[PDB]
């Protein structure tokens, strides 16, 4: 579990969007596994604008931060999972990394911010929803 909170946006895999989140809906996308709601509160998280390759993220099933190398936002093929059906999820970045459900949430962070949260993974691999693109978060 895990989101980004930056201004009056709570940014959350759509996957694990709550009732709450779907009745405060700003915009989702199924293909990048992504859900913003509104907050009531301003939250502290600062958005990363940047192609940064090189990061940090949480893993929650180990309680630790790990320094990872990433590639860039692409259409990477996803497995068949009990959320979605194997399709190209787009805006997704890959690492080697332990992953489990339980882990999409965490962050990856750069030298400049958020760059995404945890969506991908299995077998060493780990993958990241890119939220760098997206800059109406930084406004509104
Ligand atoms: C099987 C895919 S996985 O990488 O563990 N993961 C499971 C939860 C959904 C993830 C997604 N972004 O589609 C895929
Ligand atoms: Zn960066």
């Amino acid at each position: 579990s895990g989101a980004i909170y930056v201004g009056n946006y709570r940014v959350v895999n759509r996957h694990l969007a709550t009732h709450n989140d779907w009745a405060n809906l700003v915009w989702e996308d199924s293909s990048r596994d992504l859900l913003v709601s509104s907050t009531t509160a301003q939250g502290c998280d600062t958005i990363a604008r940047c192609d940064c390759q090189t990061g940090v993220y949480y893993c929650s099933s180990r309680r630790k931060h790990y320094p990872v190398s990433f590639s860039k936002p692409s259409l990477i093929f996803v497995e068949a999972s009990e959320y979605y059906p194997a399709r190209y999820q787009s805006h997704l970045m890959l690492a080697v990394g332990h992953s489990e459900p339980g882990d999409c949430g965490g962050i990856l962070r750069c030298q400049h911010g958020v760059v995404g949260i945890v969506s991908t993974g299995g077998n060493g691999l780990v993958g990241f929803a890119d939220v760098r693109d997206l800059l109406w978060l930084d406004e509104e």
